[PDB]
C-alpha cells in the first residue's frame, strides 16, 4: 500500500482497445492515472481507427480497470494480489433491446505502469436503438455482486444507461476475473459487492476524444 | 407517517400464496408484523397444502411486502402513496441452471391490515439442481435497481442463493410494480436503489413452518 509495493499510491495506465460493433471495425488508445487504494481514476481516450464511431461511446466505457478499487473491511483484493503476474477479465453484456457486447481483457504490470489490452465485439445492436442512433447520456451508478467461481472471481452487474428523453436503456453482464497467479498463492475474497460510479468528464470531435472518471469501492451490504 | 395516515408506524399483514413448481401444486398462508417506515418486518409462514414441499422453500422467500421499505432522502414512496387503493407487483425470476419462477401479486389494505395474494408458477427447475434437491441455505443480501417504466415502477434484481458445500446458485429478476392509483395522483420516484436483507429465522417440519425477517431501505448510490 506504500511507495515500495508493486501497486503504489499513484499508478498510471495505458490501454489499447480494438474490435468491432455491428461489423464496424475500430481501435482506441487511452492513458490515465489514479490512486488504487482510494478507488479513483481518470482516463483520456482517443479513437485512433474508425472514428467518428457510428455508435454510442457509452457502450465501451466499462471496458477501459480493476486495480483501482478501494477495499475496506475484511475483503481480500483479488486484483492487487495478482501482481506481478497480473490478471484477465472476460465478460458478456446483454442490453434489453438485443445488443450484446463481449470483451476479453488482459491486465499486466510493465515497468511500474499498468497495461491493458481489450478485444471487444458488439453484435446485434438495433438499427434504431439508442446505441446505434447515439442517443445515450452516460451511465447511472451501480453495485456489482461478486463471489468465487470457475477458478477465479465471478461478477454480476446490472446497469442503466441514460437515453435522450429522460428514459433508460438497461443491460446486465456476467464477468469472470482470472488471476495469472496460482490459486494457492493469494487470498480469495468471499461474497461481496463493489459500488461503481463511472462518469464522463469531457468529450470532443464526435466522441473521438473522451475523458472518463470512475470511483469504485468494494464492501459488504450496507444493511447490518 | 403517524396515526392519521393509512400506513401506521406499525402494520400487520396476511398472505395467501398458491401455485405450483415443476407441476407440484401447493398453498401457503402467513401472518406478520413490521414497521413500514423503519423498513423492517417479520412473518410466520405455513404450508397448508402440498407440504412437505419437494423443493427448497428459499425460492418462495422473496414472494411473501413492498410497504415495509424505509425511504431516505428525496425518494417518493411508490407503495405507501398507493393506498387506500393499493398496488400489484409482477415478476419473473430466472435461475442460472434453468429454473424460472413467475409471480403475480396483489396488495390491498383491509381495516388497517395489509392483505397479500400471490399466484406463483415455477417451471423447468433441474431435477438434480440445488432447488429440487433441497440443498439451499438462504439468500445473500442484494441491491435492487429501480426506475419508472410501463406506467409504473420497474425493478431489476440479481441474487445469490447459498448452497450446500459453500458455493452459490445465482438468479436475476425483473419486476414491474403497478399502483392502483392514477399516475397523476401520486409522486413518481426517479432512478434509485433498495438494499435488501432477507433472512430465515426459523424453520420446522420439513419447512412446513417458516419464519422470515427482512430489512429493506431505499436510497441513492453510496458513491457521490
Ligand atoms: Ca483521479
Ligand atoms: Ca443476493
Amino acid at each position: 500500500i506504500h511507495m515500495n509495493s508493486l501497486i503504489k499510491e499513484n499508478m498510471r495506465m495505458m490501454v489499447v482497445m480494438e474490435g468491432s460493433v455491428n461489423g464496424y471495425q475500430f481501435k482506441c488508445t487511452g492513458e490515465g492515472d489514479g490512486n488504487p487504494y482510494m478507488g479513483t481514476q481518470t482516463m483520456r481516450i482517443k479513437v485512433v481507427e474508425g472514428g467518428p464511431l457510428p455508435f454510442a461511446f457509452d457502450i465501451l466505457a466499462t471496458s477501459f480497470s480493476k486495480t483501482f478499487i478501494k477495499h475496506t473491511k475484511g475483503i481480500p483484493d483479488f486484483f492487487k494480489q495478482s501482481f506481478p503476474e497480473g490478471f484477465t477479465w472476460e465478460r458478456v453484456t446483454r442490453y434489453e433491446d438485443g445488443g450484446v457486447f463481449t470483451v476479453m481483457q488482459d491486465t499486466s504490470l510493465e515497468d511500474g505502469c499498468l497495461v491493458y489490452h481489450a478485444k471487444v465485439t458488439g453484435v446485434n445492436f438495433p438499427s434504431n436503438g439508442a446505441v446505434m442512433q447515439k442517443k445515450t447520456k452516460g451511465w447511472e451508478p451501480n453495485t456489482e455482486m461478486l463471489y468465487p467461481a470457475d477458478g477465479g472471481l465471478r461478477g454480476y452487474s446490472q446497469m442503466a444507461l441514460n437515453v435522450d428523453g429522460g428514459g433508460y436503456l438497461s443491460c446486465s453482464f456476467e464477468t469472470t476475473y482470472r488471476s495469472k497467479k496460482t490459486v494457492e498463492n493469494f487470498k480469495m475474497p468471499g461474497f461481496h459487492f463493489v459500488d461503481h460510479r463511472l462518469e464522463r468528464l469531457e468529450e470532443s470531435d464526435k466522441e473521438m476524444f473522451v475523458v472518463q472518471h470512475e470511483h469504485a469501492v468494494a464492501k459488504f451490504c450496507d444493511l447490518p
